[PDB]
């Protein structure tokens, strides 16, 4: 219900394209203050609670970095908008499956890869956990650039965890065991979830745990079934998912870790790489 300076009237804003639509609204690209180019998302009337969905902006409002989506302004008035920086190239993961994505190879998706590590070493620092980390959630700029999108799950971690209410459903292909099971949300079962999004990289889109089912998934990876390494892509980056999907979440490396092991992958552990058909 309370307003503060990140409110803007909605005369200062103009819908020119629709970008997406989903259950609980509409992204649009638009113009904002008749100058700069905008995304912006908008609140189906009677789909979610005003409050639930600024929760969005709130949390936007609190981490800023280079390699997170930023938020501009709000109009927090019924038609709800959340006002948002412009992706032009949309989501990584629709990037990864269309034309462009055929010609990357693998120093480029590191070099993504590297980016949304750096995004999250953000978000680790800050002692949030986004909880829906994955290439769909990834947005891609101009010249290969990716942020960390869509933190309407995002939540600030008191007393090292954030137990899930009852009744929450998550992904559990793309979601820690211990977050899918039983509601324990860290920072370290975003690793587990950035470790899927290198499978997704590296595949160029494809789906984690490819013709299993939900409850397979579960079942298998609970008695230690991991994804085995994707074609054309070095061991040593799938030993890098691997430690990213270990069972105890503490033995996870942190996004720091990440962040610098990717930066420095082509020097400090392949040295000798030589890009092939696909990667
Ligand atoms: N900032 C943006 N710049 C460009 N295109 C965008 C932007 N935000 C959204 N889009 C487009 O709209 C799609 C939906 O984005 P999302 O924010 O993931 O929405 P959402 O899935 O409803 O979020 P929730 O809270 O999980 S229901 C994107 O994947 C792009 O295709
Ligand atoms: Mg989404």
């Amino acid at each position: 219900l309370a307003k503060d300076a990140w409110e803007i009237p909605r005369e200062s804003l103009r819908l020119e394209v629709k970008l997406g639509q989903g259950c609980f609204g509409e992204v649009w690209m638009g113009t904002w203050n008749g100058t700069t180019r905008v995304a912006i998302k908008t609140l189906k009337p009677g789909t979610m609670s005003p409050e639930a969905f600024l929760q969005e902006a709130q949390v936007m409002k609190k981490l800023r970095h280079e390699k997170l989506v930023q938020l501009y302004a709000v109009v927090s008035e019924e038609p709800i908008y959340i006002v948002i920086e412009y992706m032009s190239k949309g989501s990584l993961l629709d990037f990864l499956k269309g034309e462009m994505g055929k010609y990357l190879r693998l120093p480029q998706l590191v070099d993504m890869a590297a980016q949304i590590a750096s995004g999250m070493a953000y978000v680790e620092r800050m002692n949030y956990v986004h909880r829906d980390l994955r290439a769909a959630n990834i947005l891609v700029g101009e010249n290969l650039v990716c942020k960390v999108a869509d933190f309407g799950l995002a939540r600030l971690i008191e007393d090292n965890e954030y137990t899930a209410r009852q009744g929450a459903k998550f992904p559990i292909k793309w979601t820690a065991p211990e977050a899918a099971l039983y509601g324990r949300f860290t920072i370290k079962s975003d690793v587990w979830s950035f470790g899927i999004l290198l499978t997704e990289l590296t595949t160029k889109g494809r789906v984690p745990y490819p013709g299993m089912v939900n409850r397979e998934v579960l079942d298998q990876v609970e008695r230690g079934y991991r994804m085995p390494c994707p074609p054309e892509c070095p061991e040593s980056l799938h030993d890098l998912m691997c430690q990213c999907w270990r069972k105890d979440p503490e033995e996870r490396p942190t996004f720091e870790y990440l962040q610098a092991f990717l930066e420095d992958y082509f020097t400090s552990t392949e040295p000798q790489y030589q890009p092939g058909e696909n990667l």
